[PDB]
């Protein structure tokens, strides 16, 4: 009534007159009333209904144009937006300018589809409003009738759901301009012994030491990284490396620590010929100390290893499986080739870097030693275990004999890199790598090495 005709007056500035007359028929209301007594007639309601289903037909067909105008807009920012999608791949790409425009216009139609969400639902209160008030001042029924009349024409009933979630959509492409990191590097370096210590206090500095919660403090046994190399008496495992055979494995059996580490990492790595386009592998299973003569055998089954991880439930079958298929090749291979301890590699680690920093992550790998495992040459180093044990983590090893050690002069240095683009790797990094500290240099194989090294005599080719 009288606050739904205030109200009205809060309509849209442009749409002045396609918007609903309620003034207009509160008048026709009051002034056929006053006309006949506060008396309502078959003949007045038919005329109101007139005036009534006049308007109706005014609003719900401006509301069917503005409606498919604005679904215009739509249309050609839609069409527009995927066509730039296509052209960002083609020889004529579309620059940022292209965005700006296509964002410009979507802000536009979000005003109109805004406009004409305001003006539907303001007019459909209007009608609720007018019929309310008709049916209370005199005794006619009209809502239920006209709602027939409303629902049949709908302009109020448009969920705009589809169309909000379009816009968003569209205008995300504008958003991320288009279809929507860092750089990595790995250098490696010698380090005469000599800089060992210096370049050990120089890095410190800036990143830490990384140590492992090892149930009690620091002891230099904590950095040892032994690792037993298998091959066969042919050397069929060292020839494929040296010549970089596809899918040539070397297989290690590795050991954190010193002697009283039970955990035994089966690794294996599998080259990679760049010309097959994938990359080369890395992969390990653990196993306990007392399990790995029994495996080697193939007197300690792949089932029988899994058997505890199974049962713990921490780990899914699927990587378990892998795991399995793992352990069953490593297996197979062992006792096919004929594979034996053959050359132990040891070297000290020291990890440097920030918890949560990858920026720079340095290495230093120091007394780097190659020792025989083999049989070669009739003395039994192992006397039918996988490593011999007149030996530990104890370096530099002067128990064993001239020729079955080699103590190898340098130290290796590896930076890893994660430069953000744009960005540069800090300056502490750049100074030190060009220092008289270290050395540029590529690479090498301390199963290879070793191998040329302390059997030279059993060799051909030599690196």
């Amino acid at each position: 009534g009288k606050f739904g005709e205030h109200l009205s007056k809060s309509l849209i500035r442009q749409y002045s007159y396609y918007y609903i007359s309620y003034d207009d028929l509160k008048t026709e209301l009051e002034d056929n009333l006053s006309k006949n007594n506060g008396q309502w007639t078959q003949e007045l309601e038919t005329d109101f209904l007139e005036s009534l289903e006049i308007e109706l037909d005014k609003v719900y067909t401006f509301c069917k144009v503005k409606h498919s105008e604005v679904f215009r807009r739509v249309k050609e920012v839609q069409e527009q937006v995927q066509h730039t999608v296509r052209l960002l791949d083609s020889n004529n790409p579309p620059t940022q300018l292209d965005f700006e425009i296509l964002e410009e216009e979507l802000s536009d139609i979000i005003a109109d589809v805004h406009d004409l969400a305001k003006f539907s639902r303001l007019n459909y209160t209007g009608f609720q409003k007018i019929i309310k008030k008709h049916d209370k001042k005199t005794g006619f029924i009209l809502k239920p009738v006209f709602q027939v009349r409303l629902d049949s024409k709908p302009f109020f009933k448009e969920n705009y759901d589809e169309l909000v979630v379009k816009i968003s959509q569209l205008y995300d492409i504008a958003r991320t301009s288009g279809r929507p990191n860092f750089v990595r590097q790995t250098t490696k370096y010698w380090v005469h012994p000599d800089n060992i210590t210096e370049l050990k206090l120089i890095i410190l500095k800036h990143l830490p030491v990384l140590v492992f919660n090892t149930n009690k403090e620091f002891e230099r046994e904590d950095s040892a990284i032994t690792s037993i190399y298998f091959d066969n008496e042919n050397l069929d495992l060292y020839y494929g490396r040296l010549r970089k055979d596809e899918g040539a494995e070397a297989h290690r059996l590795r050991w954190y620590g010193g002697m009283s580490t039970d955990t035994i990492f089966v690794e294996r790595k599998t080259h990679r010929e760049d010309w097959t386009g994938e990359k080369s592998v890395k992969a390990r299973f653990a196993l306990k100390e007392r399990h790995v003569n029994d495996f080697l055998k193939g007197k300690y089954t792949v089932d029988q290893v899994f058997a505890k991880m199974r049962k713990e439930g921490k780990k899914p079958m699927n990587e378990i499986e892998n795991l399995e298929a793992l352990a069953s090749e490593i297996q197979y291979v062992m006792l096919k080739k004929k594979l034996r301890p053959v050359v132990r590699s040891f070297y000290n680690r020291t990890a440097f870097q920030l918890p949560g920093d990858a920026r720079v992550r340095i290495s230093l790998d120091t007394e780097l030693t190659m020792v025989r495992e083999d049989n070669f040459d009739g003395v039994d180093r192992t006397h039918k275990n996988w490593r011999r044990t007149d030996i530990g983590v104890d370096w530099p090893f002067k128990q064993l004999d001239d020729k079955d050690i080699c103590r190898f002069p340098y130290a290796v240095l590896e930076v890893k890199l994660q430069t953000q683009l744009g960005q540069e790797p800090p300056e502490w990094v750049r100074e030190l790598v060009g220092s008289h500290l270290v050395e540029p240099v590529p690479k090498f194989s301390k199963f290879i090495h070793g191998v040329a090294t302390l059997l030279n005599d059993k060799v051909d080719s030599i690196p």
